[PDB]
């Protein structure tokens, strides 16, 4: 099947916990993926325009680890519930993908995610503005924009929106399209 396809790719690039005792500011990201008519969809936040790091940006679902948090997976579990309104039940974390470096001293851990059909996401406004879908297919042919550094515009068919999504996150998203979408049978 096409859920069982995704998740045997991926589990090919996981790493596990080989970089997660490291000694840095850790943080997690959830990179939430959603079956819609037929295909998969990527979730995105808008982050609130009250928030002090990059308001009104699109991001995934993430933030900083806490003592709570069991390990790196947990961090972006708690986040995810706190942001959207995702349960633990509603997901299946499948791997883990290489880490992101920044600032010298800073180490983010990107997820992957399998979301449950029945989710529908209650933004808590907060942290999110707005939650929007994106097929994954879009990053393999995406409408590109040089602010020189690439910027994607993408137009959300149903209500005419445009979104831009740029940086580490639009990195992993053509991450997981290639992983999950290269050398496939029509
Ligand atoms: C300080 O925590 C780092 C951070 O960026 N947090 C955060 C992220 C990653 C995503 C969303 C949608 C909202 C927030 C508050």
């Amino acid at each position: 099947s096409m859920l069982d396809d995704a998740k045997a790719r991926l589990r090919k690039y996981d790493i596990g916990g080989k970089y997660s005792h490291l000694p840095y500011n850790k943080y997690s990201v959830l990179l939430p993926l959603v079956a819609k008519e037929g295909k998969l969809h990527l979730l995105f936040t808008v982050r609130s325009e009250k928030l002090r790091r990059a308001p009104g940006e699109v991001c995934f679902p993430g933030g900083k680890r806490d003592p709570t948090d069991m390990d790196d997976a947990a961090t972006a579990l708690r986040e995810a519930q706190e942001e959207v309104g995702l349960r633990p039940h509603q997901v299946e974390v499948v791997c883990c993908l290489v880490p992101c470096l920044i600032d010298t001293d800073t180490l983010i851990t990107p997820f992957v995610g399998l979301i449950d059909h029945n989710f529908q996401a209650q933004p808590n406004p907060a942290e999110v503005k707005d939650v929007f879908l994106v097929p994954l297919a879009y990053f393999l042919h995406p409408q590109v924009h040089d602010q020189i550094n690439h910027i994607f515009e993408y137009t959300n068919p149903e209500d005419g929106v445009t979104y831009q999504i740029k940086g580490m996150t639009a990195n992993l998203a053509v991450l997981v399209a290639f992983i999950i979408l290269e050398k496939k049978p029509t």
